[PDB]
């Protein structure tokens, strides 16, 4: 609900250049073999959206502080500021895991503590990079890493320019303030606190609610804990990049040609997924040879974790 112009005129802004690129690729992705002009104009407009963004970005991390600092106004005015403080003390201790630093852990304080992201309709790569490299260290080298890599590298853009434009709004709403979740304050979700949340986020299935919560909860103890929620969190964020990385067409669901190129893309051995073509279908539960954001996020947990 961030309704402010001077964002929407850089987001179409943006938006202009991108369709252009589009284009021009598509026009060199049907020329025949006799000769680099396109090539030259699309390695062109790389760079100049490259730099749009880049500035969309920090506009949209400025208004993100601004809202922040207007919801703590809020809180203080509202009981013990003092206590508050506390709570977000006691909370983003958890976090102490990765080597976070003390900007790391406003971006994640504001992403999953605050409610200023949540709903805005925005969010930025910038913060999310950011972080993403320093938990990709605390994932085993292993397929699900090399997920988490692809996003990061954010080559010619592409992760860039979808997680800012193509669907900021999505990203923003699959992200909440993790003491809106945790009523009593006891500071860990519960199963029933898990599930209720996940169903509003479109997570519908038990079986794969089930294998969230199996997910998050490394420590093994059937509780949530604002830690193990933000891994979680982290995960669903990039997962639903790389969903909309692999739509082609605006198909709006994947194709299981589709799902194949971000794995081959994302450097992942054939050795890690062999029975990917049967999951694709134990996945697939209405068989329609074509998954769903709650659906890949099943397939990717099924084969790589």
């Amino acid at each position: 609900e961030i309704f402010s112009q001077e964002l929407t005129q850089r987001e179409a802004n943006v938006k202009k250049v991108h369709e252009n690129l589009e284009e021009l690729q598509k026009k060199l992705d049907h020329t025949s073999f006799a000769h680099d002009r396109l090539e030259a104009q699309i390695a062109q407009k790389e760079q100049e959206q490259k730099a749009k963004l880049a500035e969309y970005d920090q506009k949209v991390q400025n208004e993100f502080d601004a809202r922040e600092r207007a919801e703590r106004e809020r809180e203080a005015a509202r009981g013990d500021a003092a206590a508050e403080k506390q709570r977000l003390a006691s909370l983003l201790k958890d976090l102490e895991k990765p080597m976070l630093s003390e900007e790391d852990t406003n971006i994640l304080r504001q992403l999953f503590l605050s409610s200023a992201v949540s709903g805005s309709g925005k969010f930025s790569f910038q913060d999310l990079k950011q972080v993403l490299a320093k938990y990709a260290d605390t994932i085993p080298e292993g397929p699900l890493k090399k997920l988490f890599v692809m996003v990061e590298n954010d080559t010619k853009g592409r992760m860039s320019y979808i997680t800012l434009v193509a669907v900021a709004n999505d990203l923003a709403a699959l992200v909440a303030d993790f003491r809106k979740i945790d009523t009593n304050s006891n500071g860990t979700l519960s199963r029933k606190e898990f599930r209720e949340h996940f169903v509003r986020l479109g997570f519908d299935k038990k079986s794969v609610q089930d294998a969230l919560f199996r997910y998050a909860d490394e420590d093994e103890s059937d509780d949530v804990g604002f830690s193990e929620y933000v891994h979680l969190g982290l995960c669903l964020l990039v997962l639903r990049i790389l969903y909309a990385f692999a739509d082609f067409d605006k198909s709006g669901q994947l194709s299981k040609e589709e799902v194949q190129k971000v794995l081959e893309d994302a450097h992942i051995p054939e050795s890690a997924r062999k029975k990917f073509e049967h999951q694709f279908s134990v996945v697939d539960v209405d068989d329609s040879k074509s998954l769903s954001y709650q659906e890949f996020v099943m397939l990717v947990l099924l084969m790589f974790h």
